[PDB]
């Protein structure tokens, strides 16, 4: 039985049958603008609470955004990298690699092992929120994580197999998967129209908090920029004290599907941070101890090289220069689709030559776009690590929320 047949069996079953589980589902942002393409409809032609609802009347007893494991990612993420700046200053390695797409993940096992340091041990949004489901939740409500199912529907075709990964399970039990199921776009869009489901002509629904209370998906209003861009806000804004605005990346010429940016850092007065570049300043990535800035009376500044690479083809020839010193960076994101999440394999298949622009372009309203959001400032989030995880990078964020990596892949 395929991913797909076994979530729907378990969806078959009454509510009340005695054999009934607790089925979950989390749904990406790329998915809920490209479902309404499965109708023949443009991207954002169906709203957010139109699938949550068609979502909940294919069975579903939870239905969850996945952005609520983004905040999760970006808390660990960005608390990361800050942890390895900071101990670089001082005097884990640099520059640190991203760890949501799988697609980079496992070509870093295969082709890359030496590479496994400078990786960020997070897992994905995806896994975070269904790590924490099945261990928080499940608490919560008084079930088994025997009696969860965990299911996502993604943009990607690869979102099974980094599920898959062994250790992704509750209590060293690699039959209990924190993650079960994963559907695509376009075969959850299959299943709506076999059911003779309309997204388009449904009334709204709701979305469910992870944290069991509260009404809302348990995410703030407005935008982050994307992860490694709201990780890069938390280290920045921690370290500065100043905000940052969203990013412009420019394309690096010579080079396809890399773009980069600069980002300049002044620690902020009294920090320790201030401290660190004050009293000091004297592997297969060596990296050349930073590109900083300074002056007459010392405004001490760092500067934060970050490079995006799409996708695995242009990223080999990235590494190459890196490795080659040609290419300097501090921060980088590998994602192995061309256009990102929204132009994922499980997306509908379009003639287009425009449609990943106006997927990107429907992602959110105007009014949300305008809105900077912050994930530390997530009252779910803040609530979640003083209750229940800790600290970030610390012990329980650790075992739930992070991850290792095997050389030559598994
Ligand atoms: S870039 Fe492609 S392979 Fe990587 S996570 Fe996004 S959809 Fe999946
Ligand atoms: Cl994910």
């Amino acid at each position: 039985l395929s991913h797909v047949q076994q979530a729907l069996a378990e969806l078959a079953k009454p509510k009340d049958d005695p054999t009934r589980k607790h089925v979950c589902v989390q749904v990406a942002p790329a998915v809920r603008v490209a479902i309404a393409e499965t109708l023949g409809l443009a991207p954002g032609a169906t709203t957010p609470k139109q699938l949550a609802e068609g979502l909940r009347r294919l069975g579903f007893d939870e239905v969850f955004d996945t952005l609520f494991g983004a905040d999760l990612t970006i808390m660990e993420e960005g608390s990361a990298l800050l942890h390895r700046l900071t101990e670089h200053l001082e005097a884990e390695p640099l520059p640190m690699f991203t760890s949501c797409c799988p697609g980079w993940i496992a070509m870093l096992e295969k082709s890359y092992p030496d590479l496994i340091p400078y990786v960020s041990s997070c897992k994905s949004p995806q896994m975070m929120l269904a790590a924490m489901v099945k261990s928080y939740l499940a608490e919560k409500k008084g079930i088994a994580p025997k009696d969860m199912v965990m299911v996502s529907i993604m943009p990607c075709t690869r979102k099974q197999s980094e599920a898959d990964r062994d250790w992704f399970c509750v209590d060293a039990d690699p039959t209990l998967r924190q993650l079960d199921h994963v559907i695509t776009t376009v075969e959850l869009g299959n299943i709506f129209k076999e059911r003779g489901i309309n997204l388009a002509e449904l009334p709204e629904g709701e979305w469910d908090n992870p944290m069991g209370v509260g009404s809302g998906a348990g995410v703030l209003f407005g935008t982050t920029g994307g992860v490694m861009e709201a990780a890069l806000r938390t280290a920045y804004e921690l370290f500065t004290g100043t905000p940052l605005p969203r990013l412009s990346l420019s394309e690096v010429r010579g080079m396809d599907g890399i773009k980069e940016t600069n980002i300049t850092m002044v620690p902020a007065p009294g920090s320790k941070f201030e401290e660190l570049l004050k009293h000091r300043a004297a592997g297969p990535l060596a990296w050349d101890g930073g590109a900083g800035f300074t002056s007459e009376d010392g405004r001490g500044g760092i500067t934060l090289r970050v490079a995006v690479a799409n996708g695995l083809g242009n990223a080999k020839k990235l590494i190459t220069k890196m490795q080659a010193g040609e290419a300097k960076y501090d921060f980088v994101e590998i994602m192995a689709c061309p256009a990102g999440c929204v132009g994922g394999g499980g997306q509908p298949r379009s003639t287009d030559k425009a449609i990943t622009q106006k997927r990107q372009a429907a992602l959110y309203n105007l009014d949300e776009k305008s809105t900077l959001r912050r994930s530390h400032e997530n009252p779910s989030i803040r609530e979640l690590y003083d209750t229940y995880l800790g600290e970030p990078l610390g012990h329980k964020a650790h075992e739930l929320l992070h991850t290792h990596y095997v050389a030559g892949g598994v």
